[PDB]
C-alpha cells in the first residue's frame, strides 16, 4: 500500500490488456487520479492499437520464439522483459512497445483458452515497468507525462 505510481500502472495496463484480450470496456469505476487514468487508457487504445498494426510481424516472430503455451511461459517472459527493457533508454515510446506487445500477448492466451494469465501478466509488465523505470517516470510527472506527451 501507499505507491500510487504502482498501483494507478497496475490499474491502466491491466484495464488495457483485459479490454485488448475480450474486446469489453472495464465499467468497474477508477480509483484516485480517475481522470489521468481514463485519459492514460484512451491514449493506450489508440498509441498502443497502432503499435500492435504497425508491427503485427515483429511482434508476431517474437510471440512465435517466446512459444507461450501456459502459466510458466508466462513467468518466463518476466526475465526476458527485464533484459531487453531496463538496459538505460528509456522513453514513452519503448515504454508503449512494453504495453503494446503485452495487449499482443494477452489476446493470444485468450485465443488459447489461457485467459487466468492475463492479470498476472498485467502484474509483471507493471512490476518490471515502475520497479525499472521508477525515478524516470516520476521526473516525466507519471501518467500525466504519458497524456501529455502524446495528446
Ligand atoms: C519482450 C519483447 C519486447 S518487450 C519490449 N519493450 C520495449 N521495447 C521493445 O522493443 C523495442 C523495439 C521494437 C520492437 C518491435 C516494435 C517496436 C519496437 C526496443 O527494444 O526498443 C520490447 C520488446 C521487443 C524487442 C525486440 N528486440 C529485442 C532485441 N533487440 C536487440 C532488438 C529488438 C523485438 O524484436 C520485439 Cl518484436 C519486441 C516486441
Amino acid at each position: 500500500s501507499e505507491d500510487e505510481l504502482y498501483r494507478q500502472s497496475l490499474e491502466i495496463i491491466s484495464r488495457y490488456l483485459r479490454e485488448q484480450a475480450t474486446g469489453a470496456k472495464d465499467t468497474k469505476p477508477m480509483g484516485r487520479s480517475g481522470a489521468t487514468s481514463r485519459k492514460a487508457l484512451e491514449t493506450l487504445r489508440r498509441v498502443g492499437d497502432g503499435v500492435q498494426r504497425n508491427h503485427e510481424t515483429a511482434f508476431q516472430g517474437m510471440l512465435r520464439k517466446l512459444d507461450i503455451k501456459n502459466e510458466d511461459d508466462v513467468k518466463s517472459l518476466s526475465r526476458v522483459m527485464i533484459h531487453v527493457f531496463s538496459d538505460g533508454v528509456t522513453n514513452w515510446g519503448r515504454i508503449v512497445t512494453l504495453i503494446s506487445f503485452g495487449a499482443f500477448v494477452a489476446k493470444h492466451l485468450k485465443t488459447i483458452n489461457q485467459e487466468s494469465c492475463i492479470e498476472p501478466l498485467a502484474e509483471s509488465i507493471t512490476d518490471v515497468l515502475v520497479r525499472t523505470k521508477r525515478d524516470w517516470l516520476v521526473k516525466q510527472r507519471g501518467w500525466d507525462g504519458f497524456v501529455e506527451f502524446f495528446h
